[PDB]
C-alpha cells in the first residue's frame, strides 16, 4: 500500500495514506 502524492508536480512515494488540502493528486494504495 502506497500514496502517489504529487504536491503541484513534486512526487514523494512511501507507506502511508494521510488526509491533505484540496487540489493535490494524492492517489491512495
Amino acid at each position: 500500500s502506497k500514496y502517489e502524492y504529487t504536491i503541484x508536480s513534486y512526487t514523494f512515494r512511501g507507506p502511508g495514506c494521510p488526509t491533505l488540502k484540496p487540489x493535490i493528486t494524492v492517489r491512495c494504495e
